[PDB]
DNA sequence: ACTTATCCACAAATCCACAGGCCC
DNA sequence: TAGTAGAAGTAATAGTAGGGCCTGTGGATTTGTGGATAAGT
């Protein structure tokens, strides 16, 4: 059907980032449209969402042979209405609609800007609920956050249970790697999975790329996965702290000045404009405190900072190349 | 069809620089969305991505013939959905391309900038690779950098296989030469190659040039080929080592005898200034950074200083001919 | 049509410097799309490059009525490209230029700096290549030295076959009046023949003005032509272009600077005067653009060359003796 | 003690993206 | 058996990439010019 085979409750490793989610999904899988009807999971891209729509979905089909179940997404949803309010088949596109156990609709998001197609799923989510339907909503960014989203849908999206999936830690991701290598059917030492969780934390997609890059360089050498050879199959795909020091060095290069005379309390103006132009870019990068980013210019005054910080954006906003030598500058500081 | 007669796995030849890419592009075709579902091969131009595209919609074709591959390039995919979206047939161009056993997409940076046509292609490569539906995507740089791209889309390209292209080595260029040389069916002495092969590096469309060139003045003379005339019909036609001012210090201190960081002292005695005083004047006459940046791997010393340094040494090479000397071996050192 | 009849294969001869060129033409004619299919033809002004892609065209229309051949200046294709763009007409250019059996485009340099044109070049030469059709361009210098050129469309130029054209000897202007004169019927001594031969040789534009000016002097006069006609009618009635190019020498020699070096970056003032001297001149008598003579200059901005004339017209506003100069040659240059 | 080579402040020729007005 | 004259109809999408440049101030910026300064002789 519409499922994954590889999306289910037993392939998803439980961690701090998505227990609650694992959880209050597999109470509503226990028991659909009893327990949490309208369920509203949201979170980063590649971090299980729909992994456990599909678990969902697979439990219930299991368990409930006489569970019309459908997943489907928020795209595949506007296509579909639009389609059939142009063909004047619409009252098939409700027929299909209403009458689903569950409904698995995805990034719902995308419903954002289209007021008719949210409409109908207000319609939609309406008779499913009044019926005890159950209903799961994805989404990339809590309710409250998506544009153009009506209050009556924004209140049924609250009406019941709310989650959230944070990235995940080192632990678990060493797990979903054992796990992902264990289902191929490979042994791999657990350095080169230390040592790939390590050097990519972006989220599964990435992970899991590294992993077959690594597994894929390695058979084309035909030669066993080691630390080293996972170090150079990763070595085209592999952010910095910015730090107020390292602006200072960095500006002070550029524009002829030591380091020790940034203290310096010297009003000349090939001092002067540099340490602006450096307070400017760690006012407008960093999120270090005016008190902290003054202590560290031998104790200079905020309002002297809001000054010289006002002065440099007036000036900037007024030419062209000063803003090329800054990207520059923040290019080089990336 | 849309698909090259000429491009297939057999014409292709392995190198040190594909090896990756053809293994991973071959697997693919081998086993479609079974081996690596969307697969992302990444280098220079002229260097056989396309080749590979249409090598694996070949292999796919001919070895299912019931099987929809359909190749186009990024620029047509955006010309098409545009033209449907003025049109109204956005459902004709929806079921025409997520439909399809094999999609091979063409140079995909090109939707850098086109916010729409990325939103298309994100549900169309969704909609393919849940129905299990093998994807390529063809481009010059990793998905790292091609800007403007939303992090989903990024996301998904960074999902599955990644490989990349780099330039051809020697040995691969004249197997590249005396495979084309075949192909066109008529034979050349290897010295014409091997001096063609030597002299051209930049990938295999200047190669092909540079031999059609030769095989045509050659036809032209009535001559048989060899180095005299392959040199007489290219005389109008492995890496451009740009300099850095670490190299040029590093020289300069091999040839005079002082360290790297003695190159930033204060010291003004003779014997340090003036390998310091060339060395501006070797820097201001060949790199393309300005003099503040020539002050700035000194340490921070002003540009009037470097540019006083510049004319005082002109002055000198003016009348020293061991200064001309020392400076022409420098420059050929260091090229 | 839009082709000119009066360049055909039959009138074009085999001359010394540009056998090669005609011998590739021809077998791109003889098989389209076969032999050379991206055909680059690069040479000197009024060489017979337009004849060559002429005769290809009328060549290919002859033996196939049905082919589709159209043969246009890059002037064209811009003009078009930028209105189809402001008409939203697109589409309709892109149907025009891409189903095209042979396509034969003209003076190709120019279009170096604009961009946003070669890259709906790229496309179109990518769709003709890969549809299996025939691409002609002309240029009046090698690939590899027009500028601002993209190195995909650079390697696109350079896969085909490259053609020089070498100004004409003396054998080929001799034949070449000839054809002239075989072509108009009238007769004309050996004397004049071998005079306007030897004594000629800019570009076989100004032999055929040359030709045009013998023939009007001998109707006016109503003699036969003869060496003492000729000589007497180019003795010298024309206004010459003020090029950028004369303007930069005449002002070298004034000034004792070679030319190369206005390429150089140096900006010292001893050359800067002359540099700034020259941009003023070019600004006053020459209706090329200021852009234009930047990119012909060192690819520099039209706002410095906009700086240089200002502070030349300041500079004269107040002294006598850079006025009293810029008359002096002024006058030498008219 | 002075003058000479060297470093730094300062002003001007130059070059950048950027506002605008055609006008197609 | 040879058979008549039939009306009043809805609520509806999501939607693209794009042209140089003729001009023209404003302002950085990257230097040369001049001045300030240490030293060494
Ligand atoms: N905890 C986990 N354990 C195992 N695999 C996981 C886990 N979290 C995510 N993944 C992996 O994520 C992959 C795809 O991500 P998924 O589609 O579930 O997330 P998403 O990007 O949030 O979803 P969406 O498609 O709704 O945008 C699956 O193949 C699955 O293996
Ligand atoms: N081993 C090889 N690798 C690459 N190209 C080859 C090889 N052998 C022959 N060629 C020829 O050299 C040309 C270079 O490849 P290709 O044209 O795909 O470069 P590309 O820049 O990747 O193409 P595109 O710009 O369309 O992506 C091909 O047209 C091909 O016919
Ligand atoms: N080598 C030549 N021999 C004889 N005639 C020539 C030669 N070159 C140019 N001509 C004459 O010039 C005319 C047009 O060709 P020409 O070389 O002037 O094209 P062109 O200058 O390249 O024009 P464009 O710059 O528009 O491409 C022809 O009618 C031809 O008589
Ligand atoms: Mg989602
Ligand atoms: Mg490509
Ligand atoms: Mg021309």
């Amino acid at each position: 059907n519409m499922l994954n085979p590889k999306y289910t409750f037993d392939t998803f490793v439980i961690g701090s980032g998505n227990r609650f989610a694992h959880a209050a999904s597999l109470a509503v899988a226990e028991a659909p449209a009893k327990a949490y009807n309208p369920l509203f999971i949201y979170g980063g891209v590649g971090l299980g969402k729909t992994h456990l729509m599909h678990a969902i979905g697979h439990y219930v089909i299991d368990h409930n042979p006489s569970a019309k179940v459908v997943y489907l997404s928020s795209e595949k949803f506007t296509n579909e209405f639009i389609n059939s309010i142009r063909d004047n088949k619409a009252v098939d596109f409700r027929n299909r609609y209403r009458n689903v156990d569950v409904l698995l609709i995805d990034d719902i998001q995308f419903l954002a800007g289209k007021e008719q197609t949210q409409e109908e799923f207000f319609h939609t989510f309406n008779t499913l609920h009044e019926e005890s339907k159950q209903i799961v909503i994805s989404s990339d960014r809590p309710p409250k956050e998506i544009p153009t989203l009506e209050d009556r849908l924004r209140s049924r999206f609250e009406w019941g249970l709310i989650t959230d999936i944070t990235p995940p830690d080192l632990e678990t991701r060493i797990a979903i790697l054992r796990k992902k290598a264990k289902a191929e059917g490979l042994d791999i030492p657990n350095e080169v999975m230390l040592y790939i969780a390590n050097q990519i934390d972006s989220n599964i997609r990435e992970l899991e790329g590294a992993l077959i890059r690594v597994v894929a360089y390695s058979s084309l050498i035909n030669k066993d996965i080691n630390a080293d050879l996972a170090a150079e199959a990763l070595k085209d795909i592999i952010p910095k702290v910015i730090t107020i020091k390292e602006i200072q060095r960095v500006v002070g290069q550029q524009f002829n000045i030591k380091l020790e005379d940034f203290k310096a309390k010297k009003r000349t103006k090939s001092v002067a404009f540099p340490r602006q132009i450096a307070m400017y870019l760690s006012r407008e990068m960093t999120d270090s405190s005016l008190p902290k980013i003054g202590e560290e210019f031998g104790g200079r005054d905020h309002t002297t900072v809001i000054h010289a910080h006002e002065k440099i954006s007036k000036l900037l906003a007024d030419d062209e190349q000063l803003q090329q030598h800054v990207k520059e500058i923040k290019e080089q500081l990336k």
